[PDB]
């Protein structure tokens, strides 16, 4: 199931999944371009919104996010184009606080500003989208992304995952942040270990042994639910940073992909790459030189990825 999952050659699509954006002509065209790349997977990623990082409320569905029908439309299109589909609901905060830093005054209390209450809201959201994933035939479901502060609430994560399993029969992953692979204590509750592997160029080769050790320790395959780099100067030193000041630099993004592919071994514990990311509104190829985003389309990284992925299979 997980052990002989085909190696993942994937791309994340459509973040942050603002309401209505995936039902556009642009989105459908962008998806068609995505499916012409040597990818076997797409991740449909979107974010619900927290009013603040200590408020347990989460806003999702219309008018904030893509509707359930928009999700179904994109999944149906991806599937019709021969892609496998991972559904990835997550949360952002309106004030810009990183989702990995949410925190509550209290551990318990359904009506208090508590971890219990937040997990209630979050489990409600994940259960809803896990059900959408099952009905739309999505081959994977990602139960969380980069939730560093939430991770120590192990029993609450296991409750959330158990509920997802009631609603969804496919592969389940949790996506931790880079540097958290060895720290998460509930990997046994998921099928695949994954991370947001935004390792600086210089750090790849030294990090690989720990990634191997984590996979082998937990007897689970490991893959990258996010990995990528903006085409901006200096970005390979801070590939996670989407607001890095700098000149457009296509070569820097290529250097990141070269370093990553050179570092990762051809070993069975590693199950591949969910690249970050592809926009719902895709620029024409000729405009790639003015683009400072994570998108590889029309840049030298597209060819680096092509050379690696076509040869992988
Ligand atoms: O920084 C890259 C990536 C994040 O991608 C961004 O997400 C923000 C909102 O969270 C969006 O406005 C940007 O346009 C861009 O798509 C994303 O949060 C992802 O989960 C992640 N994790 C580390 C780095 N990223």
């Amino acid at each position: 199931s997980a052990f002989d999952l085909g190696f993942i050659r994937g791309m994340t699509f459509g973040f942050v999944g603002q309401h209505g954006t995936w039902g556009t002509d642009e989105a459908r065209a962008s998806m068609r371009a995505l499916a012409e790349q040597p990818f076997n997977w797409v991740t449909l990623a979107f974010a619900g919104l927290m009013e603040h990082p200590g408020d347990p409320a989460i806003a999702y569905g219309p008018p904030v996010t893509v509707s359930d029908d928009e999700i179904a439309s994109m999944a149906e299109l991806a599937h019709a184009l021969g892609l496998k589909v991972c559904l990835k609901p997550t949360v952002n905060c309106r004030d810009g606080t990183w989702r990995g830093e949410i925190r509550f005054e209290k551990e318990h209390g359904p009506d208090l500003e508590s971890w219990e209450a937040w997990f209630g809201s979050y489990s409600d959201m994940m259960a809803h989208y896990a059900h959408v994933a099952k009905r739309t035939g999505c081959e994977m479901f990602c139960v969380g992304c980069e939730m560093t502060t939430a991770e120590p609430h192990e029993a609450m994560w296991r409750e959330t995952i158990a509920r997802v399993r009631t609603e969804y029969d496919g592969l389940v992953t949790y996506n931790c942040n880079h540097g958290r692979e060895e720290h998460v204590r509930f990997w046994d509750a998921v099928d695949l270990i994954s991370s947001s592997a935004y390792y600086p160029i210089d750090r790849w080769r030294d990090r690989v042994p720990v990634l191997r050790e984590v996979a082998e320790a937990h007897e689970k395959p490991l893959f990258f639910m996010e990995v990528g780099c903006p085409s901006r100067s200096g970005s390979g030193a801070c590939p996670w940073d989407y607001r890095h000041p700098g000149a457009v630099c296509l070569d820097e993004q290529a250097r990141f992909y070269e370093a990553m592919f050179a570092a990762m071994p051809d070993e069975p514990w590693f199950k591949g790459y969910m690249l970050w990311e592809w926009p719902w509104k895709l620029y024409p190829r000729e405009a790639a030189s003015e683009d400072g985003s994570y998108c590889i389309y029309g840049k030298p990284a597209e060819d680096v990825v092509a050379r690696a992925f076509s040869a992988i299979a």
